[PDB]
């Protein structure tokens, strides 16, 4: 929490800053947004002025959350056709290279199969949470209701008290309110046990993406750590490279530990 | 007359969570539908009671006073 | 091919069934398309069945000739 604890803006220094200096940042981040045009803009601002009062912020929660999971297909596309381009290039070279850039593309390609399956829970939870604000709209006529039929009786026993519909209304307010008294329990009995259950489901799905990538990347090093390199003077030739069943091998226990891990066999533990 | 439109609202009530039903039994709109209905006959389990409470205490007074 | 109509007609059966219960339930059509379903899924209980039956024998029978 740098912005917090402090009025900068900048990053305070930590272990991984004190081990290695952060790199600059990024050259590419142009100060237009561009995202996306005005379509992100109109249905962030459309979905807030419609509906009822009571459930407007969870209508521009649950669009937010749609344009979150939109982007990371996109991402995760992108990423698949970069891991294409990079084994398609790699063929034009040298025999151990033409090997490890074709099982390198082949790794990386898992990363858009696991965000397919993120992007599937992350649509779950936010259709869980679109439950909740479809309850909540639906909950709150009665209480306007209730104001309304008050403010009535209200005025009318200013204007006169010998009007006759005093009692009519005193009695519609009385079941109003009787109506009212079960309706906020029934509002209030849900949300905590919904949220509750929404947030856990999205917690264990990053955390089992995030665990099932850094197993991957791993391999990937393991792997990558097998690509022998030397200089080579001018007029020499290279030994003839003769690694292929080691990769094969590499591949298929990555393979085998991606499917055989489950969520309770998790590495990591929090403390 | 003020009574009526508390048991008109439940009645479509009703009929509209009978016709979501067939219509397709995996909408999201059954729990909250189901709820209102409740609520709806909680209502007007007092409603009718309070409805019936002074129809037979006015009746007899306005009749005992025409009499007389 | 031939086995598909069955199950057709139990999906069309309990369609109507389905429609005409929430049309009135006062019809007294009810008891005898609830017959009548009945009937349908004790017939296409066997018909499911010797379907299944002969599917894993005849391709089974089929490869290995072709393979050999
Ligand atoms: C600077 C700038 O104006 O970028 C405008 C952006 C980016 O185009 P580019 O990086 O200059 O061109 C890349 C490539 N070499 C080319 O010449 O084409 O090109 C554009 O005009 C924006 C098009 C969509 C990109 C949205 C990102 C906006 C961030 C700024
Ligand atoms: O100043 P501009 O007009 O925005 O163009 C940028 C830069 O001047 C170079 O043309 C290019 O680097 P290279 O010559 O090395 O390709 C860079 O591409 P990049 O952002 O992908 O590095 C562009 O973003």
């Amino acid at each position: 929490m740098h912005r917090t604890y402090s009025l900068r803006n900048s990053r305070a220094p930590t272990a991984s800053q004190l081990q290695n200096p952060p790199p600059p940042p990024s050259t590419t981040k142009g100060r237009f947004f561009g995202k996306g045009g005005l379509a992100y803009s109109f249905r962030r601002s459309a979905a807030g002025a419609f509906g009822p009062e009571l459930s407007r912020k969870l209508s521009q929660l649950v669009k937010i959350e749609k344009n979150v999971l939109r982007s990371m297909e996109l991402t995760a596309n992108e990423r698949r056709d970069a891991a294409k381009q990079l084994s398609i290039w790699g063929l034009e070279n040298d025999d151990d290279v033409s090997d490890i850039t074709d099982k390198l593309g082949v790794l990386i390609y898992e990363v858009s199969e696991l965000d397919d399956q993120f992007i599937d829970r992350y649509d779950q939870y936010r259709l869980t949470l679109k439950s909740i604000r479809d309850i909540e709209g639906s909950v709150q006529p009665s209480r306007d209701r209730k104001d309304k039929i008050t403010d009535k009786i209200a005025y009318l026993k200013y204007k006169d008290p010998q009007s006759p519909k005093i009692e009519v209304l005193e009695q519609e307010l009385v079941r109003a309110e009787a109506e009212s008294l079960v309706a906020e329990a029934q509002l209030s009995n849900i949300t905590r046990s919904k949220l509750r259950a929404a947030f856990n489901y999205q917690f264990d799905s990053i955390i089992e993406h995030s665990e099932k990538i850094a197993l991957i990347a791993g391999y990937g090093k393991a792997l990558l750590e097998l690509l022998d390199d030397s200089p080579v003077t001018p007029g020499e030739t290279r030994p003839a490279y003769d690694g292929y069943e080691a990769s094969k091998q590499i591949i298929i226990d990555a393979e085998s530990a991606l499917n055989e891990w489950t969520l309770d066999s998790a590495q990591v533990k929090p403390t």
